Parts: C-alpha cells; sequence; structure tokens
C-alpha cells in the first residue's frame, strides 16, 4: 500500500562496505554480527541456545561514519535493506505518520528477512513529554506507534532494526532500553591508530608522496572525527591542483589539517 | 460494518505464551483475578454479588513488561483477543478514529467473552490546557469514545479493556482513575526473587549452565528492567560463541550485565 | 429514518434508576426537578410564567457518575432518550457531521418532550484558538449547528439538551454561559452523607455486610469519587473471594481502600 | 422551490419584537437606521447622497442576544426573513452545496426587498492551509462565494445582508474590510439601565407581588449578559415552586442571582 | 510537473557575474575552486584521486552578498540552479516543512547537475536544549530531513550546496561538521580595500565621479556591510534628482555617506 | 476560465485616486517621487543610472487613510493593487504568516507593475533577540522573509511596495535602512486647512448644502483623522433622514460630530 517503497530504496545496494570504513574495528564486529550471524548462520543459535537480538542502536559524535556502518551492513548481508529516515513520518494530515509506520512494518514482515535502517532518531523521539504542543505531540503519537510494531504484540519477524542518531540524550527511553535495540553500540571518536586507518581509506583512492607518514599526521589531528579527516584530504588535493601535481605531498596534508580544523572551531 | 485486521485480528501465538509467564509473579495473579476468574468461573461473582472487574490498567517504565503479562493471560482464557494499536486511529481522515473505537467495541460485545489489548492508548489520552492551541485536540476526542463504550453508558458485556502506558505523568484524570479499569496495577522494576524468575526461563532455553549463579546476577542487575535481562541473556550467548562454546558460563553473564547496564544507566 | 439516528434511539429499560444511583445528594434532586418536574407537569412552570430549562449542564470532577445519572433519569422520564456521543459526530467529510445535528433535533421536535443527550459538549464545541486545521475547524463548524437548533431561532418545543463534560474549561464560552444549558449543576465529589449512601447502592447489589461500619468507612474514603467507591467495592469483593467467604467484612475493605489510596497520596 | 432554500424561511413573523427585547437602548436605534430605514427607500438614501450598509454585522460576546435582535428585525421589516445556518453551506459533497450558497442569494433577489441573515461566519471565513483538501477547499470556496455575491447587489439597497458573529477575532479579515461589511454594530452586554429593563419584561409575564426592585438586582448582575438575566428569572420562578408559592418576590431573585452568579464569574 | 517545487528551478538565468560583485575577492576564489571547478573539468579530481567537495557554507554578517555569490556561480557553471529561501520551509502543519526539502532534493537528482542555494540556516536550525517546546522539535524535523537527503543515505547527485547563514553558532552539531558542506568560508564585513572595490562597481552604473577618490570615502564607510556601500550610491542618485542636476558626482556621493550614516551611528 | 483572486483583496486598476484625497496635498507629491514617477519614467533609471526605489514607509498619526493613498498611487500607475493585512500574520507558531508574505511577492512579480500595501508594520517590524525569547522568535522568522524577498527581486519585474505604520519608534532600524526603504513620509493627522478640504470631497455627494461652513467644523474636530471625517459624513445623512429632510446642512453636521467624533475630550 506504499508508493513509499521507492522512498525506502529497496534496490540499489551502496558501495560502502566494511573495507570502506575502519579504525572503529571493535564497533564493526558487534553490529555486523547482530544481523549477519542470524541470517547466514541461524544453525549456530539452535545448538548453543541463543536469543536473536531484535535491533542495534548506534550513537556517537557526528561524522564518525554511522551512515557508512549502516551501508556496510546493507551491502554485505544483501537482504532486504529497508532504508527509512525517522523524519519521513509525520505529515500535515493528523496521524498520517503513524499509519505510515504500520505500513513499513507490515511490509517488512511480508518481505522478511529484512533489516530496517533508521536514520536520525532525534526527529521522531523526545525524552520529555508535553501536552498541547503543535510540534511535539503528534511526533509522540508516531513514536508510541513505533514501539509497538518493532516488538509488541506483533512478533519478532526477522527484524533487526538498526537505529542511528546523533544524540541519545534527547531520545525517549523506550527506544533506549534493550530487548529490542538489544546492543546499544556507542561509536566514540576514533583513537590514534583509528585516525590512521581512516586516513588510509581516502588515501587508498589518492596518490600520495613516499615521505607521507600517517603517524605524524594523526598526532596533529587528535580530537577530530572521521569527517574532518575526509575534508583534510580533499582540501589537501585542492592545494595539489593549484600547484599542478597529480599527487598529494606531505606538506599539503599539514596545510590542510591547519586550514580545516582552524575554520571549524578555536579549541 | 467493515472490519479489517484493525481490532478484528485474534492471535496469541508464541514467543509470549503461557509458559513464558516471566514476572512480577504477584502481578500476574492480579490479572488472573480481574479477567480470567469471572471468565472461567462466573458463579463466584453471583455469590458476592459484585460487578466483575472491567479492565486491568497495567503501567510502568518501558521493557518492564506488560506486553508480556497481557499475552501470556490471553492464551489461557481462549477468548476473542482483540488487538488494536495505539494510533491506528485517524489515519488521514477525521472522526475515523471514533467510528473504529465503536466498531471494535460493538463486535467485541457480539464476540464476548472478549479481551481488548490496546498498546499505549492510555498514553495518547492526555489533558487539555486552556486557551491554548486547537491542537491535537481532535485525536483526544477519539479517547472520549473509549470512555463512553467501556461502561459509560453502553454495557461492556465481558470486556476487559487492558490498558498500557509508559507514564502516569501524561494522563487525564478521567482515564487514570479506577473507574474504567478499577484494577490499577503498578508494575515496578522486578523484585529480588522476581529477577531470578526471569533468568530461569531464558537459561532454560539456553541449555547447560553449571557455574552460573542467578542470585549473584541479581545483585549486579539491581533495578534493571525485564527487557534488559533478556538482552543480558542474548549477549551472554554471544560472548559464548566468541569463546567458541556450546554452553553459557558465568563470565559470559558478568560481561553482558556489565555491557547492558553501562550503556543505559546514567552517572 | 436513516440508520444514523435510527440507532441513536432508544434504550429500552436502562439499568440504572434512582435506586442504582444515590449519594451526593442535593444536586440529584435539583436535576430531577429540572427535567422530570416540567415534563410530568407542565402546569407548575406555567403558573409562575417561567420557561423550564433549555437544557441542564453537568460538569466537573470525573467519576461522579454524570453519564450514570443520565441513565438513571432515562428510566423514569420514558420520554425518548436519544443517545448520541460527542465523538460520534463528525466523520471524513465536513457537513456530514452537521447533517447529524440537524437530524437529531428535527427527530426530537416530534417526540417532544424528549431528551437529546450529548455525551461531550466539548467534542463538537471546544474552546477555539486557530485553525490547525484538519478536523479542528470542523469543531467550531459543528458548534454553529448545535446553537442554531437549541433555541437559537428555531422552536425548541420541550427539549432539554442535556450535557456533560470531562473538563472544567475546554469549552467555548457560549456553551459555558447559561441561557442555553440553563442550570450549571456542578456535580462535585460526594458529601460526608453522600459517600455512605454510595456504599449503600453497592451493598444492595453486593450481598451481606455487617462487621462494616458505613460511617467510619466513609470517613476514611474522603476526597474520593463515586467511581472510586465502586472500585473499592469490586476490589473488596475480590478480597473476600481470596479468603473464600460470601460476607464482606471490614478487613476486606481496609485492604481494598489501600489500593486506591497508594496511588493518590503521599502528598 | 428547492427544499433546502425554501426551508430556510419563513416563520410568518417570529416571537420577538423590539418591545420584548429589553434596553440596550441606543444601539437598537443604530440597527433600525442601518437595516430597516434603507430597505424601505434606498431612493431617499441616494437623494441625501450617503451609501447604505453593504451589510450589517452584529458583534459581541455570547448571550447579548444577537439572534434575539434578528427575530425582532424579522417581525418589523415585513420582508421575509431567511434563517440559515452557515454550517450547511459547507457540506459533504460539492455543488449541492457550493450551489446552495448561490441559491440562497438568488432566493433573496426574487423575494426582494429581503433580508438575509447568516448568522455565525466563524468557520466559513477562517483561514485555509492552501489546502487540506476536503475541509479547506469547501471553506475557501464558500468564503469567496459569500463576499462576491453581497458586493455585487449592494452599491445601494436592493437586498440587505445582515448577519452576526460570535467574535471578530476567531476569523480572519475578509468580511472586516469595508469593501464588504463597513458597518459593524457592537451589541454590548447590557448597560446598567439595560438590565433593569430586561428584568422588568421577564417579570412582566411572570405573576408576582410587588416588592421587587429591578434596580437593586441590576447592580448585582453588572458584568453578566442578558441571557444570564433570563436564567436568573427562570431559576427565581423555580425557587418559587420549591417554596410551593404560586408567586415570586424579592427574596427569591436575590437568592436566585446568588446561585447562578456563583456558577459563573464571581463574588 | 507540479509548479509547487518546479518553480524554485531556474531564476530566469542570472545576470550577475563574479565581477559584478567583489570586495570579497579572496572568498570568491575559494568558492570557484570548490563548486564551479568540478563541473568545469572533472579530470582534475580523477588525477588526484579525490572525492570532489560537497560545496561551500558561507557565514558572516547580513548584507554581505551571500546571495550574489550563489547567483554568480549559477551563471558561470551552465547548469541547474534551484534557489530556495530556507526559512520559507517550516509550516505549522507539522511535517509539511520536511516534505518541501525532501522534494527539492529528490528533484535535484532528476535534473542533475544541480546547485541548490538554501539561504538562512538560522531559521531552519534549532537548539537541542529547550527554549520553545513546540518550535524546537518542528524545526528539527525540517533540519534533519534536508540533512537526510544531503548524505544520510541518499547520494549528493552532484549537488552542490552552496547555502548561507547569518549566524553559525546557532546551528546544530549535525550540519556544523564538514562532509555535508565541505568548505566553511568566512565572509566578514568589507575590508578597507573591500569598500573601494564595491563602490567602484556601483559608480560605473551611474555617471561616475568627476573628482574620483574612493580612498577618502572608504575610511568613513568602514564598519558597514556591502549592501550599505550600494545603498549610498542609490541614495546619491535620488539626491541628484532633488538638486536638479540628475548626474552623480563626488559631492553627491559624500553627502550620501553622511545621510545613510545619520541613521546608523547616532551622534 | 474565470480568475479567482488570492492575497485578497485585489483591485486590479483600483478606482480610488488622489482626487478623492484633499489636505494631504504634499504627501501625494513625495510619494509620486517615491514610486509613481520612477516607475512610469524608465528614463530616470538611465539618465541617473539609479537602481530603482524598493519601498517607501508611511508614518505619522494613524487612522488617516493610509490604505487610500496606497490605492491612489496604484491607480496612477495602472497597477495590480494587493492588500496585506497584518492581522493575518503572526500567531504563536509561524509559517502561514510566512507563507502569505511569499504569496503576495509571487503575485506581484507575476503581474508587475504591482503595489503591495503593507499594513500594519508592528506585527512583523520589531526588535531582535539575542538574549533570546520564544514569542519574539515567531516574529523574527516571519520578518526575515519580508526583508529578503523584497531585495531578492530581479529588475525584470518591479514590485514596488508601500508600507504604512502607526508608530515608527518601536521598530528595528534595519527596515529603516536605505536599499530596503529608502525614504519615509510623515502623513500627519490632518491640519485645520486639511480638514476643510477632506469634508469637501464628501459634500460632492451630499445634496443641497449652502448653510454649511466647513471652518467651524474643522475647529471642533481638532485632532481628527480622515477615516473619522468620512464616517461623520455617513452619519450626517442618518441625522438628516431622522429629522425628515433630504437636504443636508450644518445642524446635521454639528450633531454628527458630537455623536461620532466627540468622545475623546475631556481628558
Ligand atoms: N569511520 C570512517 N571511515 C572513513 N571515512 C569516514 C569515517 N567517518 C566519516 N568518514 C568520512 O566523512 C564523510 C561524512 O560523514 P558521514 O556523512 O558519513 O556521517 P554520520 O556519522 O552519519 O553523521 P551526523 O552525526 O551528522 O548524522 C563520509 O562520507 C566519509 O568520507
Ligand atoms: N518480565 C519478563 N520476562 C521475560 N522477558 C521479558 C519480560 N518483560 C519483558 N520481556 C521481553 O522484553 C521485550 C520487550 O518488552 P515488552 O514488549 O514486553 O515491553 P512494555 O513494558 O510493554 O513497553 P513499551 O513502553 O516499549 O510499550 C520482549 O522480548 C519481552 O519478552
Ligand atoms: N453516586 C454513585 N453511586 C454509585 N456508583 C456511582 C455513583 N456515581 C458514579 N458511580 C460509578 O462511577 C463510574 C463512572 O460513571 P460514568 O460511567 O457515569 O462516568 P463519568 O463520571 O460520566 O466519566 P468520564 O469523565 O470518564 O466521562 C461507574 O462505574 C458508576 O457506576
Ligand atoms: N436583551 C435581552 N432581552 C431579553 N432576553 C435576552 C436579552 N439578551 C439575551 N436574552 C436571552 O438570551 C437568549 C437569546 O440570546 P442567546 O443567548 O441565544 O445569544 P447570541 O448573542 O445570539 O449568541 P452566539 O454567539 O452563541 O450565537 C434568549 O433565551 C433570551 O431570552
Ligand atoms: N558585496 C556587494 N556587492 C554588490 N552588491 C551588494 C553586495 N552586497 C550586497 N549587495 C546588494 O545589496 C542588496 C541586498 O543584499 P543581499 O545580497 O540581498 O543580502 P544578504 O547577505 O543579507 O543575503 C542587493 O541589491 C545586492 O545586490
Ligand atoms: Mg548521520
Ligand atoms: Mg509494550
Ligand atoms: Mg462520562
Ligand atoms: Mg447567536
Ligand atoms: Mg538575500
Amino acid at each position: 500500500k506504499d508508493p513509499m517503497v521507492y522512498g525506502f530504496e529497496v534496490e540499489e545496494k551502496p558501495e560502502v562496505s566494511y573495507e570502506d570504513i575502519g579504525g572503529l574495528d571493535v564497533q564493526i564486529e558487534e553490529i555486523r554480527e547482530a544481523v549477519e550471524l542470524p541470517l547466514l548462520k541461524p544453525e549456530l543459535f539452535a545448538e548453543v541456545g541463543i536469543e536473536p537480538p531484535k535491533g542495534v542502536l548506534l550513537y556517537g559524535p557526528p561524522g564518525t561514519g554511522k551512515t557508512l556502518l549502516a551501508k556496510a551492513v546493507a551491502n554485505q548481508t544483501r537482504a532486504t535493506f529497508i532504508r527509512v529516515v525517522g523524519s519521513e513520518f509525520v505529515q500535515k494530515y493528523i496521524g498520517e505518520g503513524a499509519r505510515l509506520v504500520r505500513e513499513v512494518f507490515q511490509l517488512a514482515k511480508e518481505k522478511a528477512p529484512s533489516i530496517i535502517f533508521i536514520d536520525e532518531l532525534d526527529a521522531i523521539a523526545a525524552r520529555r513529554t508535553n501536552s498541547d504542543t503543535s510540534g511535539d505531540r503528534e511526533v509522540q503519537r508516531t513514536m508510541m506507534q513505533l514501539l509497538a510494531e518493532l516488538d509488541g504484540f506483533d512478533p519478532r519477524g526477522d527484524v533487526k532494526v538498526i537505529g542511528a542518531t546523533n544524540r541519545i540524550d534527547i531520545l525517549d527511553p523506550a527506544i533506549l532500553r534493550p530487548g529490542r535495540f538489544d546492543r546499544i553500540i556507542e561509536v566514540p571518536l576514533p583513537t590514534f591508530e583509528g585516525r590512521i586507518q581512516i586516513f588510509k581509506i581516502h588515501t587508498r583512492k589518492m596518490k600520495l608522496a613516499e615521505d607521507v607518514d600517517f603517524k605524524e599526521l594523526a598526532r596533529i589531528t587528535e580530537g577530530a572525527s572521521g569527517a574532518d579527516i575526509k575534508a583534510i584530504c580533499t582540501e589537501a588535493g585542492m592545494f595539489a591542483i593549484r600547484e599542478e601535481r597529480a599527487k598529494v605531498t606531505m606538506l599539503d596534508f599539514t596545510k590542510a589539517i591547519e586550514k580545516v580544523l582552524k575554520k571549524t572551531t578555536p579549541i
């Protein structure tokens, strides 16, 4: 009953895999497993006795590759990858958003095995409630619907809903609890070695000089996220273009670390 | 009229069943008194001469369990278990919800004995504040139909409205009270012994455990919810296969209780 | 007659009479003089030269048996009790609501005297703020229709639109102001004499009780509502059932009183 | 002879004349000069040089008696009085419907001089969203149809348009522009002298024995409305029955106002 | 083929070049490298093996000419230009604001290459911590929807935002980080030199000074925005009409510097 | 197809001109400099090289017929007159407030020349909050879209607008900034000589007047507006028809002044 199945991009697998992400290695493995083993290895569960987890919640500072973690799971279990955005519920008609939730779930059930990937939970959950609010009351009646098709009366299924958000601090605690969203995976800012892998992903695409030491660059870029690193390389390339080289030398990388980081914040 | 799955649906199939009556065990006895005792033995109500309780309002924090409770009971009764959901009301068009509330209830009378488990509908029922906005007032109307049909003017038959709500800090005084339920149930976080009963079921499913001490798990899991415990159990399974074991060990619980509460309990 | 208003009428032998309500007590007598006194005797209002009430408004604290009292008066008027519900009005087009208010008043003019009981005046006539727009506008659309008929321009005969509301102020000032609903009878919470009498209605239908002291019973249940007295009674009776006796005694009440009291106090 | 526009007239002179409406007293004269005088002789209005009202809107808080004043107009124009409800202008489907709006105005042109009263413009000149489809289009359409039609037959008296509205703040400017209505008569809540007069007329029909001072009661009932006074009277006679006196006296009104006033804006 | 979002596409083909605006000459070079240049020659990005910039985020005062930098670019690239005022989004009809950014984005992919200018990120950015319980959540739904399309899942599509803001400290963390706006550009009030350039352009549109010297004027105009340097020129022309010369010269220009500053700084 | 106006009311070629205006004689000439004469003479925009005026704001004491001047400028330039009322702006949300600003801008480009009358400036012209508050915020997101759009315009399609306000001293200096509103015109409360000339306009209409001395009338109406002078003349015709004479003289004028205008004195 969905022409919104085009807005769920059921076909077109992404290009981002586990090898297009990295330096968040501990995180890849739990989330990977939380839907990968249930689907390809369900006999392993039988034998030990294991309950299938019914979702994974992801949170973390912005730009750490949450989006990328989701894409990688979607790509590499190739089974029904339902991408929705929580901001996509709630319309001008009086409880259309909640109707709309019921549609995703009945659709996922039919098309099961299925993984639902929700981007942004901050536009569809609130940890407060309030009564007689214009912008914060129907969004609580499409949340309340949600709680409630994911697990509730309606089984299980084979979802496995991957939630993603930029802050869990303004999210309703019903989402926040396990039993559905059973592995609560924090994704932190990357570490010393971590910033080094992220560098090499973009650099793998690029040409470089052979006096390029990642270890030195990663020292400078301490307290920055994966998104700051992508932009550093990009911007470093722009310096390569102006000066007409088909490679990025070490000195551009240091210019870029100074440029990008400086124009974000003065720590 | 024209009923789709709406309430009409009746199902009571597993996982939640009459042998996964995890609790919170005094609380289950209270549901059995309210619903199942006049259903199975009506003559006892003729001797006292009371009106049999008309509904069980279960409330609590999330995941503590009330979906639980209500389905486990429902399989026992073998009654017409009416499943409606918490904002399937007013789909896009208006007063739609008021016609659903009536429909559900009228069919229920015909199919009485019948039980109406409505997920979160008590929480949608909220107060109005003057002047203030015209709201969001229109959904609150759909609540008023529920009061009228339950025993407001039109007899119940043998309904048995099971309420569900994540807050008692969101309700109008006119749903809260014992008058549309009567049997108002606090479902708190599971008792010391209560908590051991939840682990028992899960461990049963998870074969061999021979060094695990469930009581000790209980001291560590002080003031965790019922859905929390089930994820603890799930992650203990997971660490079991990460150590490549056919059974779940005592370390495996220690790690999962540590992981599960950390991400979800504030400092 | 279209199905609509066919089916609004007529409730044959209502449960509830004045020996199935009692305990308040003065405002009971006031309503009964207000509707039953000119219906059974038009002469007394005629001799002074006054107009009987155009309607009677019931408001205030939930649980005081407002709709219950309506079901009492219906049994002794036998003047045609039109049961419409404030939420029953309004559907998926506008003016289809209007149609229904126009139909009930035309129908009533013929049955005159007759009782139009509108469950919630506030559904179809709520305190506006502005258009937010789907059904909110329809509400003040419908309010226009109800006025209009009442004795706005069109002969009322001897109706007698009797209302009730869940909240103090949630209604347009027009309806609030008397001269349309002309007696504003606050049904308040029962008196010291009134709470004893309420327990008595229950005692009538719940067999045996003499170790109970009605006065002291009432004294404890201060600040409760008629629905709460009923709820205690149903709880008490379950208490007795647990100790297996068909007599209700005081100890059964004390346990039952506590259940309700836990909710509402500590202050 | 379409049943809908034929059914909106006539009563062959309603109940109420200017005699039976108590004092305002001076704003009665404004209405008499605004409506009645230009109807009988627009030829005299032209000869003077002035332009008669496009329409006259009655504005004031509820209960001042606005539609009460319209019944008075009705008896004394002698020109066929249209009682229509603006709630019936918007309808369930279309050009019944929209056409009904042009039909009423056509009826006026052949019945002329006449004298069309529409009655509340609450929810037929409010704001639309452009649009919410089923609600809005009806209201937006009917808004335009009203304004064009009254404009195009009044440069000068032909068909006089009268109306009234509950408030002029609950609807957006549309009918407030002096291209449309330019003469809006404040129908206040009544002067000190006005109350005394209303009290007088109501006791005029009433059988009493003289010791009443209508003036003392007026000081008391300052800050009410004419409909409350009517109520005070009906309750003052009802009191008379309860003492079993077939006469009303001062003691009874003083008491009667105390009851009514109390359920109302306060002592 | 809906005029509702198709109207936002091309602005009749701009007339504004990057030599019709200046004074922000450093900033102009930056914008061209990031946005224009990919479109100009793809192979440079291939050569260095980089992912091309997302685009530019401009911040700064008001009047600076953020619009004019998008207008310039659009003329020069020979590609789709979609100009949207970003504060126009956000409706009091809940989730219509989010719908509108969703469609503009999807349409941008249909007509790729495309540039969108989302002006003012102030009124489409909220504060997570409470300040307006209904205003923050609403704004947030619009914000996280446009972000969703921006790189939540759905590709760039060779879009190319390009988007301005008065205040950058009011933005949520989500949009603030790069990778949804790759190159954050400071665009400050005109420098010393910046005055002289802006002036010169605008006086080439007039009759031009006869007694040229923009350095004197510049000293005085320091501490104003770019619109304000223009503004003086326009004030100068009209002053010319009042004098009865209608030719602009240094005397009109200096008298204008004074006349606009009279308002501005208040000695 | 028939056209149906939006941004109501619209008068394409309004028939009120400056012949209908008297005693505001130099205020006509200033505003002819502001909009009229620029617009019909495109030579000025080449002979000076000036970039057109974008608005002129009318100020000084209210009630003077600021709407009427606006119509007279629209008449002269043969444009589409468009009315924006400020009461249809700002609620306590936003967005349809915003929408309607957009609407009249769209209509105005489409049908240039076009005169957007913008009363009233005090509900979208107000001060800034940078210490924050919530109520002020509604106004600020509305206000920026007026400010922007007017500057956004292309010189292909000239949408000149004429503002009007009661108090300029409560508004932001930002809308008193040249290149938005270039000049302001004190339309003052009428002088002695002004009042005599405004009575004469109305007298054209009125019959046999040869006893009326206009001077004694102006004296009495010290501190009277133009809307009040016009209203006095309608009322004069009412008084004349009360004394049963179609001849309007001076006695009628004197009673009309007392009745309408004289209320204000004493202080
Ligand atoms: N884990 C990482 N590995 C490699 N690249 C990364 C990593 N994190 C971020 N990036 C780069 O930064 C870009 C932009 O960040 P992205 O859009 O992926 O973030 P997100 O964490 O979902 O953000 P938000 O909190 O704003 O929703 C990526 O497309 C990638 O090029
Ligand atoms: N007491 C229990 N024993 C065993 N497992 C439980 C228990 N309570 C909850 N769970 C498990 O937790 C999961 C989700 O919780 P459930 O649906 O029962 O929550 P609820 O308290 O009704 O919440 P919400 O406020 O989100 O509607 C199910 O998998 C259920 O079996
Ligand atoms: N005076 C009374 N004596 C006995 N029982 C009473 C009395 N008044 C109320 N009750 C009981 O209280 C309950 C509520 O009655 P009712 O169904 O009339 O709702 P209400 O007070 O109109 O409610 P709402 O605010 O939910 O519309 C019933 O169970 C009724 O039997
Ligand atoms: N001046 C008056 N003289 C006599 N009776 C009055 C007076 N004013 C009001 N009433 C009484 O009030 C009623 C008529 O006015 P009513 O209260 O219906 O309101 P309205 O001002 O037309 O309201 P709305 O805006 O709700 O349509 C009658 O019952 C009448 O007896
Ligand atoms: N730097 C500048 N060079 C030339 N014109 C300018 C410059 N800055 C602003 N303007 C002009 O001033 C007017 C309004 O400024 P605009 O660019 O719309 O403002 P904002 O930065 O607030 O978006 C326009 O007519 C615009 O051309
Ligand atoms: Mg993200
Ligand atoms: Mg639940
Ligand atoms: Mg009730
Ligand atoms: Mg009325
Ligand atoms: Mg701009």
